[PDB]
């Protein structure tokens, strides 16, 4: 059979914003444990959790000082543990986020590698004399300025690909990767079985640190994923670890070419299982990272089939639209304004449940939330915004206004906003005062409305799992797009062991006339969205309605 994972359905919480318990205004893990009934009943296989290590969160948890212990903020290790009872009794699982390419400078092993430069934590991390009075090379760190920076206590400075507290674990130091898996062991042993490795494709460091070139310094991000022990360390990982377990792996992969994305999930070169990748969901982005670029469904399809194609007949891919980065999907690739906000949000979901790939949904997605409507520079939490106002707005190139108009579209912010459970205070996320404002849009756009309405976007996201569940085609089988060049209509075939199933969607908010190709006919219809009727049985075309969606049986 097909690995479990790759006709699982995986549901994405970030769980700062998914439910408080107590009325700190801050999503616990007592919160997600309590929703687990409501998760299982969407059909829900497996939980992806952002990260939920201990953590000075000077980078959204994602510079971890203890990997053994929890995030204060979502509460203590027995919560977690009662949590991986709570999925276990549910046959349900829990995926990880797993950050190694950098630790906290507040991690114990920083500390002590920082203290001295003869002591047995120094190689844990890459310590190395300046040159011509500054840096040991021109390296630019993704955060801006050097990727190196200066430690008074030895004279030496020490790596950060990213932040200037996330110093770069050193991956060429055997000890250090004996570390990394015993830690990997620890959650796996919990009953993780899932673990997402961020960053992964920076890993491994150049021999010598020697200068980048010009043309590298160009593009930085590409020379930094190149190191030239990558994936021998990734397979050795492999052997140490995962070749004991059950568990999926995933790689987030940036930076790289399109073109080794199969290198990480190829399955014969056991390394990891599949890839996230941010193609399609960047794909309408700026290079500034603010600003959008017009772009058609012919390049939403696009993007899918080059990836698809990429992973090809041994490699495995993730699918989403949205994640806690991103701004919300029915907002992005569909038409959040009142008249299409719900059918283009069903439509989106039956493009997410049809593609092939695993299907990550992120936290409200199901619900049809939408962005949030700020109104000020004021009202964004997110770090990246400030950092566009001193690059753009103090340097004169665009002003307040323009950055609010565009970053409001753009905005990590938009993905975070609480979960509206209900249309009770703060929508049901807390008690007290949830740390980032809820949607006012919650009146209408909340779990418990949702959930009792055959009718709703929640009612639609579930049937459309159950479906996906039953039909084998949709998840492990082939997928061909009828028409890449085609701007209206999305419509695919997903077929396995004799059986094609077509999949439609009008991406217009206007009646599409839709031709099957010639010799293909409707048998069955399994659902459709916003459609008053089904075709009939041997139908050669169909008349869409405005953001319809739908899945057939082909004769
Ligand atoms: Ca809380």
């Amino acid at each position: 059979g097909a690995p479990w994972w790759k006709s699982a359905v995986f549901y994405q919480v970030y769980p700062r914003s998914f439910k408080d318990t107590n009325g700190d205004g801050i999503g616990d893990f007592k919160g997600l444990t309590e929703k687990l009934d409501y998760l299982k009943g969407l059909g829900i296989d497996a939980i992806w959790i952002n990260p939920h290590y201990a953590s000075p969160n000077t980078d959204n948890g994602y510079d971890i000082s203890d990997y053994r212990e929890v995030m204060k903020e979502y509460g203590t290790m027995e919560d977690f543990d009662r949590l991986m009872a709570e999925l276990k009794k549910r046959g349900m699982r829990l995926m990880v986020d797993v950050v190694i390419n950098h630790s906290s400078d507040q991690h114990e092993w920083f500390k002590s590698s920082r203290a001295s430069k003869d002591n047995p934590y120094r190689d844990y991390y890459f310590w190395r004399d300046g040159k011509d009075g500054h840096e040991p090379n021109n390296y630019p760190s993704f955060f801006g300025g050097s990727a190196w920076e200066k430690d008074p206590v030895t004279g030496q400075y020490y790596l950060h690909y990213f932040g200037r507290q996330q110093p770069d674990l050193n991956w060429d130091t055997p000890k250090l990767r004996e570390e990394l898996y015993a830690m990997l062991r620890f959650w796996l042993d919990k009953g993780v079985s899932g673990m997402r490795f961020d960053t992964v494709a920076t890993y491994s460091k150049t021999p010598g640190f020697p200068d980048l070139t010009p043309e590298q310094m160009k593009n930085f991000a590409e020379a930094y994923t190149q190191g030239p022990n990558l994936h021998r360390y990734l397979q050795e990982m492999h052997e140490k670890v995962f070749d004991h377990y059950d568990a999926v792996t995933a790689g987030e992969i940036f930076g790289a070419p399109l073109n080794q994305v199969p290198l990480f999930i190829d399955s014969r070169r056991k390394e990891l299982d599949m890839a996230f990748t941010f193609d399609l969901i960047c794909y309408d982005r700026a290079l500034d990272r603010w600003h959008t670029i017009p772009r058609t469904l012919a390049d939403f399809r696009q993007t899918i089939d080059k990836v698809d194609a990429i992973a090809g007949e041994y490699g495995w891919n993730t699918f989403f639209l949205g994640n806690h980065d991103n701004p919300r999907a029915v907002s992005h690739f569909g038409d959040d304004r009142p008249q299409w906000r719900e059918a283009s949000a069903k439509a989106l979901a039956t493009v997410t449940l049809t593609q092939r790939g695993t299907p990550f949904i992120f936290q409200g997605d199901e619900l049809g939330m939408t962005n949030y409507p700020f109104k000020t520079l004021q009202d964004f939490d997110d770090i990246e915004v400030k950092g566009f106002f001193q690059d753009y707005v103090e340097t004169g190139k665009a002003t307040a206004e323009e950055l609010l108009t565009n970053v409001a579209l753009t905005s990590r912010d938009n993905a975070r906003t609480p979960f509206q459970w209900d249309d009770s205070a703060n929508a049901g996320f807390t008690t007290g005062k949830p740390w980032l404002k809820v949607n006012p849009n919650y009146t209408e756009i909340n779990a418990a409305r949702e959930i009792g309405d055959p009718k709703s976007v929640y009612s639609f996201y579930r049937n459309l799992i159950s479906i996906r569940h039953e039909t084998p085609a949709l998840s492990t089988g082939s997928y061909r797009d009828i028409d890449p060049s085609n701007a209206d209509v999305y419509a695919y075939t997903r077929s396995q062991d004799g059986e094609t199933y077509l999949v439609v969607v009008n991406f217009k908010a206007e009646p599409r006339s839709f031709t099957l190709p010639d010799g293909m006919h409707i048998a069955e219809t399994l659902i459709e969205s916003s459609s008053p009727a089904a075709p009939a049985a041997g139908a050669a075309s169909l008349e869409l309605q405005p953001w319809q969606s739908g899945i057939y049986k082909v004769k």
